[PDB]
């Protein structure tokens, strides 16, 4: 079978726990994550460890979270007491678990399934192949001897425009942006980096990401995670938003693609 499951942050019990639900089983069962594995709940070091040890039976895609532990790390970014990050980058093991976690993707496709992972979500600006060559492109920067100084580069919300035309530090800054950030479009497919908020309080004319048609939803089914506000409600047909705040007090949530059967483990928080 092949389970979805959305935004972990930390939360091992509740991980274990609905795994156990749907008798999880590495070998029969495959299951995909849309990232932010780690900060704020209090399990980050456990949820690496457990998560690496899937191999194959996990296809991981990297949130900004998980980028952002990976800058901490790095010593390119202050760490902050609320992501209770410290047991993590304190452990014997941070190094290989880290290492590990900086080489998994941005963005998963299934092509039997018809089905495309991120962390955000696909902007209607790309098509397939563009998604694709992004996504190889800051893998292959996260993945080098080099990458603090992508992680440093990173930080920023401008350019919030695609086009084939840019390059350096912009490209890669909206790459990041698109992946492992987005929200809200301008009607234009313009990224907005501020409103957080469910979509009926957004303000005008902030429409979800998935609400603009483009190239990518029209042939694919779509699962990401990253907006918790959007307590994975709202979305079209072919779009699976499964954050449903499971750090916050919410839940978490894991779905079954085969029969599309949801499967919910309430927060112990
Ligand atoms: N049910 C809810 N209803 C209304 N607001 C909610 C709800 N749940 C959480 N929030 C608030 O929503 C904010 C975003 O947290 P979040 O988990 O959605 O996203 P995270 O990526 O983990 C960090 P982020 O800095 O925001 O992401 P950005 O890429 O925008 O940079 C954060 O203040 C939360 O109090
Ligand atoms: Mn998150
Ligand atoms: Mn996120």
């Amino acid at each position: 079978a092949t389970y979805l499951i959305g935004d972990v942050h930390g939360c091992y019990d509740e991980l274990i726990a609905l795994l156990h639900k749907v008798e999880f089983t590495p070998g029969k069962d495959t299951l995909w994550l849309t990232g932010d594995l780690v900060a704020r709940g209090p399990g980050s070091l456990d949820v690496l460890r457990y998560v690496k040890s899937l191999g194959d039976s996990v296809r991981l895609v990297l949130g900004n979270h998980d980028l952002h532990l990976l800058a901490v790390f790095a010593g390119i970014s202050r760490n902050k007491p609320k992501d209770r990050l410290t047991p993590l980058l304190e452990a014997p093991d941070a190094d290989e678990l880290l290492n590990w976690l900086r080489r998994q993707p941005l963005l998963q496709i299934d092509e039997e399934k018809k089905l495309v992972m991120a962390h955000a979500g696909i902007t209607p600006q790309w098509d397939l192949q563009t998604a694709k060559e992004c996504a190889r492109d800051v893998e292959a920067v996260l993945s080098s001897d080099s990458y603090p100084f992508f992680l440093d580069a990173m930080y920023g919300d401008m350019p919030n425009n695609w086009s084939p035309e840019l390059r350096g530090l912009g490209r890669l800054r909206f790459i990041t942006n698109a992946f492992t950030r987005m929200r809200f479009c301008f009607p234009n497919g313009q990224l907005d980096m501020y409103s957080k908020e469910s979509p009926e309080e957004a303000p005008a004319p902030l429409k979800p990401w998935f609400a603009i048609p483009g190239p990518v939803a029209e042939e694919y089914s779509i699962a990401f995670g990253h907006w918790a506000s959007l307590e994975g409600k709202g979305t079209p047909e072919g779009i699976y938003a499964l954050d449903t705040g499971c750090c916050w007090g919410g839940t978490l949530t894991c779905l079954r693609w085969e029969d599309k059967q949801y499967f919910v483990q309430p927060s112990n928080r």
